[PDB]
C-alpha cells in the first residue's frame, strides 16, 4: 500500500522510507521556543494522504522529553484518512515542563499507520 | 459486530464509520490548576468478544480545557461490562478549568486484543 | 507465538500473563523516590525478545496517577522487535506531579504486543 506526502517546502528534510514496519520520525518545520508551562503547536512540515481505511497515530519519541522537556498534550494524536487536503499539515502539540528551544529539522515525534476500527452497531440497552 | 451501551440517565447525550467516537462529560466538573479529577462519561458498555477500547483526548481538548489525560491512553477491556462499569476520563488541569455536562472531552475506538502468546523465562537473550 | 523474558536478577517478581489477551502489568525493579517536578527513568527489570514482526506498547495503569502522582512523559512507549539484546532492559519514563515514592514490585504500567505496520511506499507529491 502507499502514502502520498507533500512537504511544506523544499528545505524540509524528506522522511524515512517505510519498507520495514518501524515507526517514522517527524521533524520541526521551523525553530520553536517554548517557555516553561506554555504550549505550542509545533509544525511538522508534512501533509499526507494515508491509504483508505487507515489512520495514523503520533506519539513522542523515547528521547523527546530528555532532550526537549516537552509532553504531548493529546497523548497520542490521531490523523484520519480524511485529513488528506493540500493544506492539511501535521502538528505536534507540545507543552513545555521547562524552558526549551526546538530547532528546525529536529526529530520531535514519531508515527505509524493502523487499520481503522471495523463497522460497529451501537445499540442502547437499559441494563447490562 | 455490535456494542451494547447503557447510559447513566436520560439526560446523557446519545453517542455516534471507522472514525473514533466522541465521549462526553456526564456532569459539570470544575478542576483547579494542578488538581486532578475523574470526569464521568456517563456510559457503560459491553464490547465485542475479544475486543478492548482505547480512550485518548480529542485533539482540541487541551486548547479548550487545559487538561491532559493522566494515564495517556485508557484501555477498557471486554470484561469491564457490568451494569455499574461506567467509563471515566482521568483529567489533570494545567490551568483553572470548567468542564460542562455534555462537552465532548475524549474519544474512543475498539481494537482486537493481543493474540495468544506464551511468556518463557530465559536466562540469556 | 511466544515472548522470551530475561529478568535483571532473582529478586524481580516474575510476570504472569492472562490466557485471554489482557494487557500485562510490569513492575518497578527497585524503590524509586521522585520529587515534585523531577523526572526518573523507572527500571522495570525485564528485557524481552518479542515475536518477529511485532512491537510492544507501554502505557500507565489507570491507577498509577492516583497511587503515585506520575505521568508517562513519552505518552506511550514503543518497544520494537529489534530491542532484544541481553542488556535491553525496559523502563517507565516518569515525571512526578507531587513528591512520591514507588516501591520495588509495584505494578506501575502495562504492555501489550501489536503487529508492526505493513510495508508501505512513501511517495512524494507536489500537491494533494
Ligand atoms: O481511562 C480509563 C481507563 C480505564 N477505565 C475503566 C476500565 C478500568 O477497568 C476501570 C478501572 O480499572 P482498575 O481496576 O483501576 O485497574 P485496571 O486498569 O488493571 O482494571 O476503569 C476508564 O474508565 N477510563
Ligand atoms: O517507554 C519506553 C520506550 C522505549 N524503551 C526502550 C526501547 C527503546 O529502543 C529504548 C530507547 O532507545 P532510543 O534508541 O532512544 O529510541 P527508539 O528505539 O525508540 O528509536 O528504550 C523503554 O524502555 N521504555
Amino acid at each position: 500500500m502507499q502514502i502520498k506526502i507533500k512537504y511544506l517546502d523544499e528545505t524540509q528534510t524528506r522522511i524515512n522510507k517505510m519498507e520495514q514496519g518501524d515507526w517514522i520520525d517527524l521533524r520541526a518545520a521551523e525553530d520553536v521556543a517554548i517557555k516553561k508551562d506554555e504550549f505550542k503547536l509545533v509544525p511538522l512540515g508534512v501533509a499526507m494522504e494515508l491509504p483508505e481505511g487507515y489512520e495514523a497515530h503520533v506519539v513522542p519519541r523515547s528521547s523527546t522529553y530528555k532532550n526537549f522537556g516537552v509532553i504531548q498534550t493529546n497523548s497520542m494524536g490521531v490523523i484520519d484518512e480524511s485529513y488528506k487536503g493540500d493544506n492539511d499539515f501535521w502538528f505536534f502539540p507540545a507543552y513545555a515542563l521547562r524552558d526549551t528551544k526546538i530547532k528546525k529539522g529536529d526529530r520531535i515525534c514519531q508515527f505509524r499507520i493502523m487499520k481503522k476500527m471495523p463497522a460497529v452497531d451501537l445499540i442502547e440497552v437499559d441494563r447490562l
